[PDB]
């Protein structure tokens, strides 16, 4: 529940489940802008505006290194991806439209992850 999301440390099973949320996100049609971090070669000024950059491969690495102790931390990193994108980009950007779609998809998958967890 909300009680678990905050209090319950991520169990090695939960870490299996988060790799599967993450893979389904890497598999979405509209995840392509976010699979890897923003090439500082190709967008030099981005890292001088975005304070907390994040991307899907960085998140997979933090999962592999069991870097998250609670699920709130995982959700917070994911949310950076979409918030940074909509902030940096004009709304007519294809990166923006992908953030809106894929965040909505992530919300669903997160409900699945929480419901499966309290069982
Ligand atoms: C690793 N790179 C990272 C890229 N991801 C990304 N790049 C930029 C922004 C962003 O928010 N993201 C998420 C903001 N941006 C930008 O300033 O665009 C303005 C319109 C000027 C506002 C540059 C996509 C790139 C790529 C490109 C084509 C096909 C596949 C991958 C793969």
């Amino acid at each position: 529940e909300d009680a678990m999301t905050v209090l319950t440390p991520l169990t090695e099973k939960d870490y299996e489940g988060l790799k599967r949320v993450l893979r389904s996100l890497q598999a979405h049609k509209m995840a392509w802008p976010f699979l890897e971090p923003v090439d500082p070669n190709d967008a030099p000024d981005y890292y001088g505006v975005i304070k907390e950059p994040m991307d899907l491969a960085t998140m997979e690495e933090r999962v592999q290194r069991r870097y998250y102790e609670k699920l709130t931390e995982f959700v917070a990193d994911m949310t950076k991806i979409f918030d940074n994108c909509r902030y940096y980009n004009p709304s007519d950007s294809p990166f923006y439209q992908c953030a809106e779609v894929l965040e909505s998809f992530f919300v669903q998958k997160l409900k699945g992850f929480k419901a499966s967890r309290s069982h």
